[PDB]
């Protein structure tokens, strides 16, 4: 989705 729910955590910090 457009909420950075596809990262390596839950803060849009460290997304692949």
């Amino acid at each position: 989705n457009d909420d950075c729910e596809l990262c390596v955590n839950v803060a849009c910090t460290g997304c692949l």
